[PDB]
């Protein structure tokens, strides 16, 4: 049965510049996300690793997923991870690999460049509705982080 990759690319915009945005939303995600969205996470636990590349994290929602860290680039503001266990995975979708890149905008903020790679087996049936519902949920989480950082200008400086 046919192996393939379905790639979906999207961009979000922030008034926050890449260094502060990467420090708060990516590097302190385990602490910042439950502070801003308490109803979103029940408990996030490290299975293996020290917090860098190769770390295995279990995540429970207020639903259970297992992520593996693939890449962290503290200078170029690039973060990579993989969904290696969850309800989204099946015989059709064997894995989901993500990449987030923070680029500086003309305004002085960020362009958040997100890539989703669905690793597929056999016939490919991917619904626009499901992809778009996940985009809206990601967009909302990013806007809560943005709000919190604008309200707390000394934090993650």
């Amino acid at each position: 049965a046919m192996a393939g990759v379905f790639t979906y690319e999207t961009e979000f915009t922030s008034v926050i510049p890449p260094p502060r945005l990467f420090k708060a939303f990516i590097l302190d995600a385990d602490n910042l996300i439950p502070k801003i969205a308490p109803q979103a996470v029940k408990c996030a636990e490290i299975i293996a690793g020290a917090g860098g590349v190769g770390t295995i994290k279990k995540i429970t929602f207020g639903g259970s997923v297992t992520h593996k860290i693939d890449g962290i680039d503290k200078e170029n503001f690039v973060y990579s991870y993989s969904l290696i266990e969850g309800d989204a995975l099946s015989d059709k979708i064997e894995k989901i690999s993500y990449e987030t890149k923070l680029v500086s905008s003309s305004d002085g903020g960020s362009i958040i460049k997100s890539t989703s790679n669905y690793h597929t087996k056999g016939d490919v049936e991917i619904k626009e509705e499901h992809v778009k519902a996940g985009k809206e949920k990601a967009s909302h989480l990013f806007k809560l982080v943005e709000g919190y950082l604008l309200a707390n200008p000394n934090e993650y400086c």
